[PDB]
């Protein structure tokens, strides 16, 4: 589903429900760009975080893709619902903060070649407020515009509170943008950034990292999402039986929702392959299984 | 006319001719923002260069005015050019620009189509990139700068309203990046725009200062309809669109109409009085090349 501003309020209950029925979700986002200077080295994990927070966190995440996966046991298949949410920090009043973001020509050019509609962002973007901004901005329609101003952050709240596993692929920037924009502006120290992430994403998993770890490291040559999905269709892996839910669309031009979906199919093949190190070997391994626990909360 | 990348090369002869047959032009730009940090001393140049030049000028409105002596009326042609710095390759510079949320929101509420910029923008190259890059594929890279060069080589008067930022963005993006000294910025300005005139500055200078109370563009053109001013007789060119939502080409048009009412009012200080004053008259010389 393409979810914009005029659209957001009525589709929100479908999203909550998708989140609730799900075993896990995958996410992905498009940004207005990646780096303001260097191609981004002799840097500790904390110096890299500070270099990323300076040169990458001024760019905007303006398309959030969400794909929801639910296993049907009496059919042996996953059922998917995917969403594309277009977001823009439209200021509420002349009192609200006025965001300056950075746009990167090559990235805009890339998004355009994938058929991106910049009007869904710059005209129809869903507004949002972070934690402080919401509390700080505090008759029937007057209380409506107020609770509608938190906007897309409502969706981030539901994910965080679900507790359920959240999958991404090479998701550091995805996660930094998300917390920075919807929860709270990024702190100076990596230590406390790790504390915030835990409040927005208590269970994280990065398919690129998973694919870069044993026993996957010895089989997988390329961990790019495109090549990873291609590789996970052949032996010793098995493509999963997946189907979109009744009434929902289904799947190619790069785009958040699609990537979130492909990321999800990747995690599923990789997880199912772990079943083969059991006796007897399982063909199906849940997202809650203990085989998957050593891959959680990495992307250190 | 709405001119985008797919459409630029074929419409480029209508543009040249309109520039060549004109008496003067009016311009206006839309930017990705304006603020940076500050709000809402001679060296405003250094501030603006620090706080406003990272934003992008992505719609250039051009209005062409030709005087018809056999009718005593100006004839107009408006053009809206959407431009975007599409890199020539992953070896040439990758422009980062700043977008201002409130500015994007404002432009959205005026019906602005962002796909005209971020999908269909006309590319461009400044002085350095054009020379350093040394076939038709390359003369399409220069893109919109061809228009800027034609305006410059015409010698004719270029009008704007409160145009400092317009002219800075124009020089920056299409001629050469902004220099250190304001003096050398003026030298560059003289290459892009030999004759300049700012209707806001004109309206803030006697004898207009004693009469004009509000120099914002909408207020100015409204006051210039009533005495002692007289609205100028103006028409659109055979087969061209004509004139409402704030938008580069529209404001450029309104900017031209303001100049024309002010220029003519100056005609009233001659004996006998003239009801039409040319853009070349010495009556206007004292207002040229001033925009602070």
């Amino acid at each position: 589903m393409e979810i914009i501003r005029s659209n957001f309020k009525s589709n929100l209950h479908k999203v909550y429900q998708a989140i609730e029925e799900a075993d896990f979700f995958a996410i992905d986002g498009e940004f207005s760009g990646i780096s303001d200077g260097p191609s981004v080295g002799f840097d500790t994990p904390e110096e890299r975080y500070q270099k990323l927070k300076k040169h990458s966190m001024d760019f905007l995440l303006f398309q959030f893709g969400l794909c929801t996966f639910k296993y049907d046991y009496t059919d042996s298949k996953y059922i998917t619902k995917s969403f594309n949410f277009y977001v823009f920090p439209k200021p509420f009043n002349r009192s609200s903060p006025d965001v300056k973001f950075v746009c990167q020509s090559s990235s805009i050019d890339f998004l355009a070649s994938q058929g991106f509609d910049f009007n869904k962002v710059f005209r129809n973007g869903i507004p949002y407020l972070n934690q402080e901004e919401e509390r700080q901005l505090r008759h029937a329609k007057e209380q409506e515009e107020l609770n509608d101003a938190v906007g897309f952050s409502r969706v981030i709240h539901a994910i965080a509170n679900s507790g359920k596993l959240v999958i991404g692929h090479n998701m550091l920037l995805d996660v930094m943008h998300t917390v920075h924009q919807f929860y709270c502006p990024l702190p100076a120290d990596l230590s406390e950034f790790k504390e915030m992430t835990t409040c927005v994403f208590p269970r994280l998993l990065d398919t690129k990292l998973m694919a870069s770890t044993q026993p996957f490291k010895d089989i997988i040559n390329n961990t790019s999402l495109a090549e990873l999905e291609k590789r996970l269709k052949e032996t010793p892996f098995n493509p999963p039986k997946v189907e979109s839910a009744e009434g929902f669309p289904s799947y190619q031009l790069h785009e958040a929702g699609y990537d979130a979906y492909i990321t999800g199919l990747c995690f599923i093949s990789m997880a199912n392959y772990l079943g083969s190190f059991l006796s007897p070997p399982k063909i199906h391994v849940s997202a809650r299984s203990k085989l998957i626990e050593p891959f959680f909360n990495k992307l250190f």
